[PDB]
């Protein structure tokens, strides 16, 4: 059974080999990159939103189809949130405390993640209805203005399976310390983080977008 | 036993033949793909060319291309590393589309580093005017005289970069793409040679499914 205890995931099953002979397997450090200043092509469809299904290595929220994001012309459904701590992509080398998921797929199954940083201090009014379920501020979950990071990867769980498009944003949403322990307590103070996986050389652009 | 005719043995097959060529299949970031989506940035100058001109240690025909080897004097630098190129082959058509556009030819520049990392520089060719720099090699088929590769590529180049995979099986990913959109040019015969010497056989994988492959567009002095 995979879990995050103390690279041998290719192991447990066959179906999950590419965990070790992807070229293009997430999460990274990112450090290299192209700025660019062309249009966002990434558009929110994002509503305050009551989850499906709330449940527990990882801590998520899935939702029913009402959430989407369309990117150059096409419509990825939101389908969950979960959270990894600590924050598995690495932005030159600094990580933060938590990160969230949002996952995305289209008419032709391409995946579209979502990756966000958290930083220790003010208390999150997002994190509070989940934690009949309460509705989550989906449009106000996100900054206004976003800072971020494109380019191509994998799941960061098993199968990790590739043709993962990732986009992680710069910013850092706030969160307190009480609300962290918690959470850290909510994923039995086991940490779900992958560590930073092979990167050879990928192609990462920087641009921004209006969440809202 | 990969080729690129219509019975067991072609690319709608190929993960079939051999193990060793599944990811052709399973892979997620396959080459070729028609570019047409990608993003415009700061021309940062990131790629440096030190290219001489070359005599061949071999000009052969290999798994369907013409192809050209190196002794290890010319290189491509890029972002601090240096990557050497190995051989010049061929295809026909040019497999990378460009915006949907076909070439009748490209070369393909095949590079590797220390690490055994691979870097392919793609330009395609269009017919028109005699190709001094193609000459040298149509005859060398048949010691070989020197390439003038310090002179082969545009002086400025437009080219389109990615992460991708071989084109040819195996199909190794982590493939560092260099696609110039420039177009270099070749007499209507010399094309129907290299044709012939490559025996007319068409070597031009067809494009392959795209996962949103994040590709950037800048230039660089070739000179
Ligand atoms: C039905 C199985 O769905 C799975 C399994 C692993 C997995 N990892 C992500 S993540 N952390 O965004 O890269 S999503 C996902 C979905
Ligand atoms: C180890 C044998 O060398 C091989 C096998 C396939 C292959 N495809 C290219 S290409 N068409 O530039 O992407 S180069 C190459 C070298
Ligand atoms: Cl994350
Ligand atoms: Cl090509
Ligand atoms: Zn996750
Ligand atoms: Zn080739």
């Amino acid at each position: 059974k995979w879990d995050y205890k103390n690279h041998r995931w290719d192991k447990l099953h066959k179906d999950f080999e590419v965990c070790k002979s992807g070229k293009s397997q997430s999460p990274i450090n990112i450090e290299h990159y192209y700025h660019t200043q062309d249009k966002a092509d990434l558009q929110f469809k994002y509503a305050a939103s009551k989850p499906k299904a709330v449940f527990f290595h990882t801590l998520k929220a899935s939702f029913e189809p009402t959430n989407h994001i369309n990117y150059r012309g096409h419509d990825y459904v939101l389908d969950n949130v979960h959270f990894h701590a600590p924050m598995e992509f690495l932005i030159n080398n600094k990580t933060r405390p938590l990160s969230a998921h949002f996952v995305h797929k289209d008419a032709k199954g391409r995946l579209l993640v979502l990756a966000i940083g958290f930083e220790e201090g003010k208390e999150n009014p997002n994190l509070d209805p989940i934690l009949n379920f309460k509705e989550v501020a989906l449009d106000a979950f996100l900054p206004k203005s976003i800072n971020y990071y494109h380019f191509n990867g994998s799941l960061t769980a098993p199968p990790c399976t590739e043709g993962v498009a990732w986009f992680v944003i710069e910013e850092p949403l706030e969160v307190s310390a009480k609300q962290l322990a918690e959470i850290k307590k909510r994923m039995k103070n086991s940490p779900n983080q992958r560590p930073v996986q092979p990167d050879y050389n990928t192609v990462i652009i920087k641009s921004s977008a209006e969440t809202r």
